[PDB]
RNA sequence: GUCGUGCGU
């Protein structure tokens, strides 16, 4: 009873927290401002991440100083990169709040439409009474204009006349009120989508009532509970695994708490979850799987579709629901989203009476729209989403608990979004990540000095030693040479037949080989002047040869659907190269090939990668961010088979690491040289260029 | 100095 009582109480303060706070902090920042931090307050303030906090409340003052710099340094990087479409408002009246003004505004529709405003926004307001109608108005203008104002939409109600009323709630204290008159025009442009920053800060202020708060602030995984051998057998026969990931899944189950699996890529970490989950189910309970990145979460969604084996061997399809919208969603597992089950569960005084009629029709129509999600959520078993999505209204309203949750992935995500997902009363936790991966993606140099980028699956390994893979079963032994000798110094055997069965017939030719490294002899890649993202057309146009060239020689004799993957650290350069594509091929494109980056590729399993490396000019003398060991890492454990790597050799041999990357390539004769038309016979320019390479 | 992200009414 006082049990009870008090666990759905601590649940309703984990999921209803007041986000006022956030607003009043973030609001006194200044969008002018030009700096590194989001106010001149002595730097003495921010602190390192500890790794062993005495109590929430130091845990909460650590870690709020860094999350209001990230904050920070994503607004900025909005207001540079970021250039959306500013639009014009007129004041209306002013409601006072705690600490805060709501502002009641008549917006156009079709403005709201385009410029994408909803009700869990930010923007900027300015004032700008000289500017000209006729002028355009961008961001810069508001850069260059020194009265701006930040403000969050509460509110979007459509009015008659295919008017809204925009609510936007600012601070006081702030001295743009002033020109807030009555019937007055404010420029005002969105500036960033506040969702992750504001459950990232309810889940930091409810990890007080965490049930594993204790062990999070403490980092100290439960101790490991000894089992029979037995059960490891029967597992490991079931599943048909090795003894690592049977021993590792087998300690996970017994013991509560946080449970930490380190696995290099294509040592089964995947397959593990997927176990551990067929596992758990055998033995009604609902598992809430969290991926930093949605591509983990539609491979998970993937693999879990060919059905999920028990102890006893047989195997059962489970209901899996994928918590998030249909377009950053995979196609292939567009069936499994959670919008489209729900559709697929149900799918003068007369024109007053009709409103009425309608109006009725399109409540029952809401109603029944939430009672069959309901009814997919509570029937269903497996809730595959992202850290950022797990936290999502519609998990919160409907009050389901999870006992269970794995986070895929846990290295690439801040500790704040591992976290996330624990506030519906997760008391077991399995973490699978491994440290040599690229880090969380974070914005602000200074706070990944102050350890914030560092993941709380990387604090838990620091303070206690995880269940540790050393098998894989996915590089080709050749590909995975290199990877193995300098990121992991060893300590990764290939499975015993990985050669064999990666045999494929394009290795036989020459210019396709298993592993390989293409040289980009003239190319050069401009930066854009917004996103400041590299991009060069030559390595675009070698990739498409290259594919061309490989569907003319095995066009029919196999079938490349799902099996030809290319990476691009550069957004812009993934997304030119994807247009180009399709551009030349068409719609094969779309299923044939896929385009990512090393980071959202992370996880991803392809038979064919083309890595492409966009700093393919020798002048600009840094390689970027590239330079790293993580990077390198996570775009060469990509390929399963063929991995081909595109760049310039000049530029990539400044950095010890892609020289010593390009001597041993050399060392294995897997070194190439290649350019526009390399491939072609009548582009005799080419060979000669080669030739005078040469 | 540039790599990610949350919603569908
Ligand atoms: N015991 C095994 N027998 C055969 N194949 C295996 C075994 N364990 C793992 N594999 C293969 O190795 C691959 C592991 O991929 P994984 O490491 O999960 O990718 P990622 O590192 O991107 O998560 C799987 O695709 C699976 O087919
Ligand atoms: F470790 Be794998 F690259 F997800
Ligand atoms: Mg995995």
């Amino acid at each position: 009873a006082e049990l009870a009582k008090q666990e759905l109480e601590h649940m309703r303060k984990r999921l209803n927290v007041d986000m006022n706070p956030l607003y009043e902090i973030i609001l006194q920042w200044d969008y002018t401002r030009n700096s590194e931090y989001p106010d001149d307050e002595p730097i003495g303030n921010y602190s390192d991440v500890k790794d062993f906090f005495n109590s929430p409340a130091d845990y909460q003052k650590v870690m709020k100083p860094l999350l209001l710099l990230e904050s920070w340094q994503g607004l900025c990087s909005s207001r540079d990169r970021e250039d959306y479409k500013p639009f014009s408002i007129i004041v209306g009246n002013r409601t006072a709040v705690s600490d805060f003004y709501d502002v009641y505004a008549s917006v156009a529709k079709q403005v709201i439409q385009d410029c994408g405003i909803s009700e869990s926004d930010l923007i900027v307001m300015a004032y700008l009474p000289d500017f000209r109608p006729d002028k355009r108005l961008s961001s810069d203008d508001f850069k260059k204009a020194q009265h701006t104002c930040l403000a969050k939409v509460r509110t979007l109600k459509n009015t008659k006349g295919g008017n809204v009323d925009v609510t936007l709630r600012i601070h006081r204290n702030h001295s743009f009120s002033k020109f807030l008159t009555l019937r007055s025009e404010i420029y005002c442009v969105k500036v960033m989508q506040m969702t992750t920053i504001e459950r990232e800060y309810s889940t930091l202020e409810g990890l007080e009532y965490y049930d594993l708060v204790g062990q999070i602030l403490q980092a100290k995984p439960s101790p490991p509970v000894n089992v029979d051998a037995a059960e490891i057998e029967t597992v490991k026969k079931s599943y048909k695994l090795n003894t690592s990931q049977a021993e590792a899944i087998v300690n996970s189950v017994s013991k509560e708490g946080f449970s930490l699996i380190q696995g290099p890529p294509g040592t089964g970490k995947t397959k593990t979850i997927l176990g551990i989950i067929g596992y758990f189910l055998s033995t009604k309970q609902k598992i809430l799987i969290c991926a930093p990145s949605n591509a983990a979460v539609d491979e998970i969604c993937l693999r879990l579709k060919s059905g999920v084996y028990d102890k006893q061997g047989h195997q059962f399809k489970p209901q899996l629901v994928r918590v998030g919208r249909s377009d950053v969603v995979n196609v292939a597992i567009k069936d499994l989203t959670l919008e489209e089950l729900v559709d697929k569960r149900i799918g003068g005084r007369d024109r007053d009476e009709m409103r009425e009629k309608n109006s009725v029709n399109y409540r029952n129509r809401d109603l029944d729209r939430r009672n069959a999600q309901a009814h997919i959520l509570a029937v269903s078993d497996i809730i595959c989403s992202t850290l950022s999505g797990s936290a999502h209204d519609v998990l919160a309203t409907m009050g389901i608990k999870f006992d269970t949750v794995i986070i895929d992935e846990a290295c690439q995500c801040t500790e704040l979004s591992s976290i996330i997902p624990l506030r519906y009363g997760g008391k077991r936790c399995i973490m699978v990540g491994d440290p040599n991966q690229l880090p969380p993606t974070v914005l602000s140099g200074a706070a990944s000095n102050f350890k914030y980028n560092q993941s709380l699956f990387v604090r838990m390994e620091k303070n206690s030693s995880p269940y540790l893979l050393d098998v894989q079963y996915r590089m080709h032994p050749s590909i995975s040479k290199f990877p193995s000798s300098e990121f992991y110094q060893g300590r990764l055997k290939d499975g015993p037949g990985m050669d064999i069965l990666n045999k494929r017939p394009w290795h036989q030719l020459e210019p396709l080989a298993p592993y390989k490294f293409f040289d980009i002899i003239s190319g050069r890649q401009e930066q854009n002047a917004k996103t400041m993202s590299y991009t060069n057309m030559e390595e675009i146009r070698v990739a498409i040869e290259l594919v061309d060239y490989l569907f003319r020689k095995f066009d029919n004799k196999i079938d490349f659907t799902g099996k030809i993957g290319i990476i691009s650290p550069y957004r812009e350069q993934m997304q030119k190269m994807r247009k180009e594509f399709a551009r030349y091929f068409g719609g094969m494109i779309n299923k044939s090939i896929d385009f990512n980056t090393i980071d959202g590729f992370q996880g991803q399993e392809k038979e064919i990668i083309l890595i492409s490396c966009v700093r393919a000019d020798d002048t600009k003398s840094s390689v970027g961010f590239l330079k790293d060991f993580r990077r390198m890492n996570v775009a060469l454990t990509r390929a399963k088979t063929s991995i081909w790597v595109l760049g310039h050799q000049r530029s990539l041999a400044k950095s010890k690491l892609w020289r010593d990357l390009i001597e041993d390539a050399k060392d294995r004769s897997c070194l190439a040289y290649a350019c526009s038309g390399f491939l072609d016979p009548r582009n005799n320019r080419a060979q000669s260029i080669l030739r005078k390479f040469n």
